[PDB]
């Protein structure tokens, strides 16, 4: 039999997604104060985080001309090229005088060097070498160094702006006993190096460091409790032994829905240990695209309770949702793990924010998001009288630092004065696929904010919109209350 809070996370892991956004509503509910001052802030960021460089206001001249003259696109770059060329001539008069007598983005891919399908048709081996080197080049921009000496010695520049970091070695879901054991000296060499550079700072200004258990496992997706526990678990162990050594955050990231359970087993046997007693750097992700968030939240403040800890608690939406609905449309079963619009995860990570910083002396809010509104919902769900310790928000390297730019540092600057922790990939072209891949999912996603914040013909009241508001209007065109995606219908059916 399990504990009253771990029983309550298996009953509720496919429930049906009318029931599961209904709960969540009114815990995800904004009072309408702080709703009012949530807009306003996301509002604010947002329109800062657009119109830098004054992206908006550029494409309204643009469009200006583009409808006055009553011209098309292709008329008005052709007319600016012959303003730009009018305006080389270095002599006004001289100017006057003149004047009065598959492959969507195929342009961006441009920069860099129809009758395309054609050209792509001849050349189809170069498949496998173009994929490796389209993956290179567009994983650059998310990877802060090939080595964790190279990514450490990058660090100072934003740390001293109050930014911190958790370091993630690149490569995931060990095959071979042999794999397995390297991502393990991997991780050992890097808590060294991380721990040193930390020097003394501790688990909340200093870095940290971030693990994927499929890491340390071969064939961790099919792995068996009694392997686990044997294997896997010592591993675990011995490197947040090492961890608490050097007083540096080790953060349990989280990866597929079917790993949940087993990634609670190992926690609560870690937790207990004599050596980790009185120390509070462990770490562990929850995703908020899952149903049973909410209950993984009761059964970790009653570990933390238990184990006598501040558990550091990593909120995030998830980054394998594609792969999840995929999973589950080959299982059969009769449910999602996971919520099929992106609205209802959004109500979830509100509702479940709440949750997390109710009970400040038992967990430590890491609060993961790139999303404006998320981030100004849960600044103002804070409350008045913040103190650092209080939570910190985090992002990820080559998405979060615009808008974090707006974020941490002096209030006299303009800033929020909150501190974020940039999560730093480490690692050469050969340990960089499966990363990458989640980030172009995420980027590519027309649901997804940072995906939206580009587009300068969404309004801005749209894009920060309040999801619980969203929600109920759905409810009230629909019919009732958490329908799924209308395109994901359940696996059974
Ligand atoms: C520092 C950091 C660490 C992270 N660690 C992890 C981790 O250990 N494990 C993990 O799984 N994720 C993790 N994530 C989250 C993941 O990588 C994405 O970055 C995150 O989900 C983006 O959310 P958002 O608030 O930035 O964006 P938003 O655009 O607000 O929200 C996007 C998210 O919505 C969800 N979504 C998209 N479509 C749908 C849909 N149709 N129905 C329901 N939900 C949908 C997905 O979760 C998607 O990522 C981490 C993120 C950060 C910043
Ligand atoms: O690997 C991923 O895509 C997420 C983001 C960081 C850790 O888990």
């Amino acid at each position: 039999p399990q504990s009253v809070s771990r029983a309550a996370i298996t009953a509720a892991y496919r429930r049906p997604e009318t029931e599961a956004v209904s709960m969540l509503l009114e815990q995800a509910r904004l009072p309408q104060p702080v709703a009012e001052q949530a807009h306003k802030l996301a509002y604010q960021l947002a329109d800062k985080l657009r119109n830098q460089k004054n992206a908006s206001g550029r494409a309204g001249m643009v469009q200006g001309l583009l409808q006055e003259f009553s011209l098309s696109s292709q008329e008005g770059v052709a007319l600016m090229c012959l303003a730009e060329a009018l305006l080389r001539i270095p002599d006004k008069a001289t100017r006057d005088a003149l004047i009065r007598d598959l492959f969507v983005n195929a342009a961006t891919w441009g920069l860099l060097f129809a009758s395309l399908s054609r050209s792509l048709n001849r050349i189809i081996p170069l498949i496998r070498k173009g994929v490796d080197m389209a993956m290179r080049l567009m994983g650059e921009q998310f990877v802060t160094g090939e080595t964790i000496a190279e990514a450490l010695a990058n660090a100072r520049k934003l740390e001293e702006k109050g930014f911190r970091y958790s370091y993630d070695m690149l490569g995931e879901a060990a095959l071979t006993a042999a794999d397995a054991q390297a991502y393990m000296v991997s991780y050992q060499q890097a808590i060294h190096a991380i721990g040193k550079a930390s020097n003394g700072r501790g688990i909340y200004e200093g870095p940290g460091i971030s693990i994927k258990l499929s890491a340390l496992h071969p064939r961790y997706s099919r792995a068996q409790y009694d392997r686990v526990m044997e294997e896997l678990y010592p591993r675990l162990k011995s490197l947040t032994l090492l961890a608490r050594q050097y007083d540096i955050g080790i953060n349990i990231n989280a990866e597929e829905s079917d790993r949940l359970e087993i990634s609670l087993d190992l926690l609560e046997k870690l937790c207990f240990e004599p050596e980790l007693a009185g120390w509070n750097g462990i770490g562990f992700v929850i995703q908020a695209y899952q149903k049973r968030c909410p209950l993984v939240i009761d059964y970790l403040i009653d570990l933390a309770t238990r184990s006598r800890r501040r558990l550091m608690i990593r909120l995030v939406k998830g980054a394998y949702w594609d792969s999840e609905i995929k999973r589950a449309q080959m299982d059969g079963l009769e449910g999602y793990p996971v919520y099929t619009r992106k609205v209802y995860t959004d109500v979830s990570y509100l509702a479940c924010a709440k949750k997390l910083l109710a009970v400040p002396n038992l967990i430590y809010p890491q609060f993961a998001t790139h999303n404006a509104h998320t981030l100004a919902a849960i600044y103002q769900l804070a409350g008045q009288n913040y103190y650092p310790g209080q939570y910190e928000f985090q992002c990820l390297h080559g998405m979060g630092e615009p808008l974090y730019e707006q974020v941490t540092g002096k209030v006299a600057d303009g800033k929020l004065n909150r501190p974020c922790r940039i999560y730093a990939p480490v690692g050469t072209h050969e340990t960089l696929l499966a990363y990458l891949v989640r980030r172009l999912l995420e980027n590519g996603a027309n649901t997804s904010f940072v995906n939206r914040i580009a587009d300068t013909s969404l309004p801005l009241d749209e894009l920060v919109a309040d999801p619980v508001t969203a929600v109920e209007k759905l409810a009230q065109q629909e019919g009732q209350t958490g329908l799924p995606h209308p395109k994901i219908p359940l696996p059974r059916d």
